[PDB]
């Protein structure tokens, strides 16, 4: 599909058996999901942006479906105000920026 | 052009008569630039990011050339980790997400 940017590019994703709304974010290196109780081992880490840093839990090899497209990779879970799909997973569904 | 996301989508922009590097950020509502001197009046504003809110200077109707494409719009100047081109200007140059 082709998504215009008049509105935030929010799409439905499926992770850990649950459906959620997330932002297709070309400015995010990593994928950051709102606090959820995913099973599996994780490592702590801190990511930063405007406003500072937040602590998150890094989960590897998590399957994620983005608008019907399958992807699998690292997902960071923490107190983010919005679910963010980053470049690490955008590259897997063949997403590009065009202008 | 068509930009893939294996690398950060950084491009050269021209603002205030000077060249800078900035990230095409579909996950950003606004365009935020590292502190610099821009001509014109500005108004204090607060914007939020992943880690919280920061104070920025708001400049309106500023001409910005992004990879040869012109845009004229609001530019926020403040302590951001990286220069970002948000949806407010990306829509002006007709940028879309495709996959
Ligand atoms: C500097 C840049 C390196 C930031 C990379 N990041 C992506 C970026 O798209 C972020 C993502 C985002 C964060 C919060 C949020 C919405 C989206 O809710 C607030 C809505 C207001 C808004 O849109 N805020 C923009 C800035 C602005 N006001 O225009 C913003 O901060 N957007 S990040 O900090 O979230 C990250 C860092 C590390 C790994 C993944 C994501």
């Amino acid at each position: 599909p082709q998504i215009t940017l008049w509105k935030r590019p929010l799409v439905t994703i499926r992770i850990g058996g649950q459906l959620k709304e997330a932002l297709l974010d070309t400015g995010a290196d990593d994928t950051v999901i709102e606090e959820m109780n995913l099973p599996g081992k994780w490592k702590p880490k801190m990511i930063g942006g405007i406003g500072g840093f937040i602590k998150v839990r890094q989960y590897d090899q998590i399957p994620v479906e983005i608008a019907g497209h399958k992807a699998i990779g690292t997902v960071l879970v923490g107190p983010t105000p919005v679910n963010i799909i980053g470049r690490n997973l955008l590259t897997q569904i063949g997403a590009t920026l065009n202008f």
